[PDB]
C-alpha cells in the first residue's frame, strides 16, 4: 500500500499530474501536494502538469503562482486551451465564441476572427458566458440554432464540472456534451484525448533530451473519465487520487455516480 508520491517515484522518470483537485481548488493551493513534486523534482523526476483548463499554459501558471504554487514544483505546464489552439486554426476562421472574456486569450496569435452568431461558420466553446450564475439549461436554445446550421464545435475544456473552492462550476464539457446529444459535431482534444498526452510528452522528451518510453511515466489525477481514462489510453501507469471531488466525473444534472471507478495506485490526497 502506498503512503506516499515517494513510494512510487523509483520506478518513472516523469509525472503527468492533474490540477484542479489536486494541487488546487481555484481558491488555495493544496501545500503536501505541492511538496510531494518537490520532492520528486528533487530526485530527477520532470512534472508535467496536464489540466483540462482552456486558458493556455502561461495563465495557468500565473493563477497557481497567485495562489502560492512554487515555480520549483513543476517542469512545465501543457493545457487543453494548448492544444485545442490546433483545432481552431485548421477550422472555419470565422468563429462564434461561447466562454468568458478572459478565455479570449486561446485565441492569441491565430488566424481568425470572432464573429456574431448569425456570421459564424465554427463555434469555439471555452467555457460559459457567466460560470458563477449560469447552467448548460440556459444554453438550449443557443446549442439548438448553432446545431440546425450544422456548425462544428471545438470544446476546450471536456471537465463536465470543476470545484472552485466550495463551489461546483459547470466547464464547456457540459455545453459539448449537450451538442453531442443534440446530434451536432464535437471536435475535442483534452483529457482524455490524445493530442493533450502527445504534447506532454513532447514536453518530457524535450526537457529529459531523449525519447521517454511510457513504461517510465506516471499519470496522477482524480476524473476517473479524464485523468484515469487518458493515461490508461494512452499506455500510460496512473495513480488515482481517491478522496479528491472527482469534478469532471459529475454529469450534467450535477450528480456524481459513485460506482464510477484500472490505477496501479490510489492515494487519498498527494502528499
Ligand atoms: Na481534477
Amino acid at each position: 500500500l502506498p503512503e506516499r508520491l515517494d513510494d512510487l517515484t523509483d520506478r518513472y522518470d516523469a509525472i503527468f499530474c492533474d490540477v484542479w483537485g489536486v494541487v488546487h481548488n481555484g481558491e488555495t493551493s493544496f501545500a503536501p501536494a505541492i511538496a510531494a513534486l518537490q520532492r520528486a523534482r528533487a530526485k530527477g523526476v520532470t512534472i508535467i502538469l496536464v489540466t483540462n483548463s482552456p486558458r493556455p499554459h502561461p495563465g495557468v501558471v500565473a493563477q497557481m503562482s497567485l495562489l502560492g504554487v512554487p515555480e520549483n514544483a513543476y517542469d512545465r505546464v501543457v493545457t487543453s486551451g494548448d492544444v485545442t489552439r490546433d483545432l481552431i486554426a485548421e477550422g472555419p476562421r470565422r468563429i462564434f465564441h461561447i466562454g468568458c472574456e478572459r478565455e479570449l486569450a486561446i485565441y492569441d496569435g491565430l488566424d481568425v476572427e470572432l464573429v456574431e452568431e448569425f456570421e459564424a461558420a465554427g463555434v469555439v466553446c471555452t467555457g460559459l458566458y457567466d460560470d458563477e450564475v449560469e447552467t448548460p439549461e440556459d444554453y438550449r436554445e443557443l446549442l439548438q440554432r448553432l446545431r440546425s446550421r450544422n456548425l462544428p464545435f471545438i470544446c476546450a475544456n471536456p471537465d463536465i464540472m470543476v470545484e472552485r473552492g466550495p463551489r461546483l462550476i459547470w466547464c464547456a464539457g457540459a455545453l459539448a456534451r449537450e451538442y453531442g446529444q443534440l446530434g451536432g459535431r464535437t471536435l475535442i482534444a483534452g483529457k482524455p484525448h490524445r493530442p493533450i498526452y502527445e504534447a506532454a510528452l513532447r514536453a518530457v522528451e524535450s526537457i529529459r533530451g531523449g525519447s521517454v518510453d511510457k513504461s517510465r511515466i506516471l499519470g496522477i489525477g482524480d476524473g476517473v473519465l479524464t485523468d484515469v481514462k487518458g493515461a490508461a489510453d494512452f499506455g500510460l501507469d496512473v495513480l488515482y487520487i481517491s478522496g479528491g471531488v472527482h469534478a469532471a466525473d459529475y454529469a450534467v444534472n450535477g450528480d456524481l455516480d459513485m460506482a464510477k471507478m484500472r490505477p496501479i495506485a490510489s492515494l487519498h490526497a498527494l502528499v
